[PDB]
């Protein structure tokens, strides 16, 4: 989905995020994570996972990473919000962390 | 370790790896396991932890991958056999794949 | 395409990769080809674009490596001969192996 | 090296980093730039081979990806500065981005 969630689309979708450890920025209509993992060997390969899935869905993460951790932002910069890419995205990224 | 495993010494590493699915080929000395995945996304990710591994220990795989399977070969030809260093990375290979 | 490729087809699209290297395997309807690169970590960068095509196209190689070698060889399994997507993806994987 | 460079090996090891882009940060001792690529693909097959080495060294950057555009930032935290380590890193990721 390429549109910007609704409001009812938001309420199913963004809480099972936000319980899974996903917040929403003040700034930008984005949601964001930092994922800690054991040492950059893990890191990596998870991340690798994400660039699989980013290329499968054409649609790409905004994230840092040093290290273990890895800092993650979604949003669709397209249309400048959150669109239903981005939940499916974190969906995938939260199967891949664990 | 570069020189060719001992018998005690794989009397002590080698049951465990055959116990999580290792082989002795017949032709080689070498150990070889196949590993099957749900999908090419987590085999790749794997793929990408051992080859972060690799290069941190300076020792490869041989390795074949279609889709969801990834079967692996391990023995050090630089003296052609097995060393403490094929061990080293069967057992990284399955926390990989765990 | 998920079709075999057609007469047509292979006489349009196979002889430049036959240009650039690729064999068609003698018992598969299938192309093949190895790569060589300076060492391990060239070959799994190039790898790893490979890998982001393939989930890009959803179509995937058979491949072994060992250190700097990667041999590939592509056929679509689904029909069990070459079709465009092999194609599409040979041509992906020349471009990779040039840096491009 | 463990240590931070000495002023001489600043005066040896920088300006050849400087002249191919690096710039030193204000806040930190550390060294940044930015790489840009074609399309995601090229940048994740530049940033796989760079963490490769980053494991073969034991030595990893600090960085930022969106698609195409990578910026990498290089220090240790060990120590909290700029030693040998950083600038060997830095001579790699610029094979790597160069294809070589």
């Amino acid at each position: 989905d390429a549109q910007w969630l609704t409001a009812e689309e938001r309420d199913q979708l963004i809480p099972g995020l936000k319980a899974a450890g996903w917040s929403e920025l003040s700034e930008r209509d984005a949601i964001y994570k930092e994922f800690s993992f054991k040492n950059f060997n893990q890191a990596f390969g998870f991340m690798t996972r994400v660039a699989l899935q980013a290329e499968k869905m054409n649609h790409h993460p905004e994230w840092f990473n040093v290290y273990n951790k890895v800092q993650i932002t979604l949003t669709s910069h397209d249309c400048g919000g959150l669109t239903k890419r981005d939940v499916k995205l974190a969906q995938f990224i939260e199967k891949a962390a664990a």
